[PDB]
């Protein structure tokens, strides 16, 4: 039951609010869910995306014009938008709820003296019209983002659920790929098994076949299946109550050959890497180990004619693994706080020290990218590359294997692999 | 006939329109900004991109931010085409109608624009960006009004594009209707539709309305139930399709068993709808058809004995608006609810109502969407007035579980004939 954990979640957020509003001499904090954005010269709207700082309090992620007023001592106030034009859950009990019928009528529900209420939201003009003066003050943002990195038990439960949903999608997509479906059909299967509409996914799914696996930010879906099937890379997640999953699997169509061997080797490394998560360990250290294991893979597979250490030393591994090893995840897919050393807020996304109750992705990759390979060929590192072998693996695109892992004090919970996603 | 051939005449037409408006407004030229990607608050995700309708009026490029068209109508239009270069990430028929220049980063655009921007109209959303570039004429009304007025007269290219949008949507509607009769859920029916049209959700020109039972009475229903209802009674689906920036906008209503009072109601509305389609004609005000719809809705109410009055009495007492609360339809094209539908002249003067009021002409494209609904709120208001006595509330109660009815086609008006794109593609 989520309701039991949720009670503790509110209590934690109230505690956090109490601390920062005392420290920064405020009366309260006002969290603005957001608004509907209208398309230029049109009467159509973009899909609504809630303020992360709003939904941090409660699973209301599809409602604009909502407001939260909290001071950490009284019950948080919730202004809940609810129009009446002809066109009650467990969390409700924890707020004093006021219903709003028209957004411009919010002004009589907010504090008369807004001088010392920090407005937390996107809409600065609306805030100033209402009478707010302090908007998104850095000390306050920094403080919340720092503590967003420690997930309450409520949040962990939500994140286990989002993972479980995503893992059903990933399996359906995997099966669809082995049946030789198009990227577009694979995506439909993924949406169907997760019961997600496209604007429900926490990010735009990456569903790639063959050469497209090397396109790191690939977003399209081919409606036409490839003449031959070689490789498949799916990076997709899911939402539960505002919390995200973010999972990548890569597959060889045949299960035999050098690329299939490459994939399984990357998988052992990625599991090894996961298991190095531990309290009191700088995340950056794992990112260094990943370049080393990637160096060793390139050497072992005779993609590069050097020892693993020499590949690292000559700066060759960045050509094949050009992004960070991972990141915090939670309410945002690339979650906040991943750079902060303290509450004050003093390439690689996470450098912060690992601790209990933090949640991570571990996503080593190995790609054969056109422009990066062209750069290397121009350097003195030309002599060392096995160009014949790059040509061989090129048609398969690349590889990424990505899990979501919760760190505990004396254990790790790899959510994705504990769900038996191979 | 083929799109490539028709497009040549489309460009020539846009050039001619540009020449007249810049000459009249004393401009040097017009600049269409496709738009930009919008970042989510405190995040590094983006909203889905939506192109400036005035930009895609020129060419079928709808997924590309940071593009600019510089037109004056005499020289070939200059296209500034965004094409970034990084490891993370133009040869079709329309390309050689533009003087094209590639832009590898958005902040490098100042170079490619006119050095003196004083008499160039900026047509776009990003006012402050455009000001910083030096533009000072932001979306000038005389120019907006003028382009939006002529948007009502589709070129042959645009007509062909809209026939393809309609073709694709009709596929979706057939898959959806089949899915309905198999007792599927709203969410599974929407999936069938997206499959048949090969559209991602953000490709549809609007958010699909896929409603079962009482949900059919929620005009702006947007959710997709994951759970099939225990009893299937009714289905209403309002859904379109994009082709090259042009929209289709189709609605069908179905009864599950195809027998009974609600099923006969659908059949009756269908016949009214078809009769209203054939009322489109050059010279007629679209208002004249809107009033006929109300007459016909009043006639349905009278015949089915939902209201105990003659059709004419029902209209006089203003009762039909309880059951048909919206407009008969609207222009359609680049925008779903297309521009120019209220304008009486190029100066943007308002044709007064008795949405769309403008005098109908050849080459314009309309929706026709009569509907009849049983809406709690509106029936509640009806129960408060001195028209209480005239309503059969028992029959209303029996029909309420079916939600409502809408039937919507996209029709082209020709000088001598009408072209119902939707019924031509065999969607009954
Ligand atoms: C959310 C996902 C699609 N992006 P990522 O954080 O897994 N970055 C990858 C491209 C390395
Ligand atoms: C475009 C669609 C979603 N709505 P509509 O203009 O076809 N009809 C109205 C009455 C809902
Ligand atoms: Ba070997
Ligand atoms: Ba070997
Ligand atoms: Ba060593
Ligand atoms: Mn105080
Ligand atoms: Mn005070
Ligand atoms: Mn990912
Ligand atoms: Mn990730
Ligand atoms: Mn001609
Ligand atoms: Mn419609
Ligand atoms: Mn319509």
């Amino acid at each position: 039951k989520l309701a039991v954990l949720y009670a503790e979640h509110i209590a934690t957020l109230q505690k956090r609010t109490r601390e920062i509003i005392e420290r920064e001499n405020l009366d309260g904090v006002v969290f603005h869910s957001g608004q509907a954005k209208r398309q230029f010269l049109d009467d159509m709207y973009y899909p609504f995306k809630v303020n992360p700082q709003f939904k941090a309090w409660l699973p209301v992620i599809d409602n604009p014009h909502c407001w939260i007023v909290a001071n950490g001592t009284d019950k948080p106030k919730l202004i809940f938008y609810r129009p009446v034009d002809f066109w009650n859950e467990y969390w409700a009990d924890y707020f004093d709820i006021e219903l709003l019928v028209k957004p411009d009528q919010v002004e009589k529900l907010l504090p008369y003296d807004k001088a010392r209420f920090a407005y937390i939201g996107e809409y600065l003009e609306v805030a100033q019209a209402l009478g707010f003066e302090l908007m998104n003050p850095e000390p306050v943002m920094n403080f919340y983002h720092y503590h967003r990195a420690y997930k309450t038990q409520y949040e962990l439960a939500c994140m286990r659920e989002a993972n479980k949903i995503a893992v059903q999608g990933h399996k359906a997509a995997r099966d669809a790929f082995f049946q030789g479906k198009s990227e577009f059909e694979i995506q439909q299967a993924y949406l169907l098994a997760t019961q997600h509409s496209e604007n429900d996914t926490p990010f735009g799914n990456i569903v790639a076949l063959n050469e497209n696996c090397a396109i790191l930010h690939y977003t399209h879906f081919d409606r036409v299946a490839p003449a031959t099937h070689r490789s498949f890379l799916i990076d997709a997640g899911a939402n539960f109550n505002g919390y995200a999953a973010d999972i990548t699997r890569t597959y060889d169509f045949t299960g035999e050959g050098e690329f299939a061997e490459l994939v399984a080797t990357m998988k052992q490394h990625q599991i090894a890497l996961c298991n190095q998560l531990a309290p009191g360990k700088l995340y950056g250290e794992l990112h260094l180990d990943c370049h080393q294991r990637v160096a060793q893979t390139l050497s072992d597979f005779n993609i590069v004619n050097l020892s693993a250490d020499e590949i690292v030393a000559k700066g060759i591994t960045s050509t094949f693994f050009p992004h960070g090893l991972g990141h915090h995840i939670g309410l945002q897919v690339h979650d906040v706080g991943g750079f902060m050393a303290d509450e004050q807020g003093a390439f690689l996304r996470c450098t912060r020290k690992i601790e209990a109750n933090q949640v991570f992705t571990i996503e080593p990759g190995l790609y054969f990218i056109d422009s990066l390979l062209g750069d290397l060929a121009a350097t003195d590192n030309n002599q060392h590359i096995n160009w014949d072998k790059v040509a061989e693996l090129k048609p398969f695109g690349g590889i990424r294997i990505e899990d979501n892992i919760i760190v505990h004090e004396d254990s790790l919970e790899n959510m994705t692999r504990e769900l038996e996603l191979d």
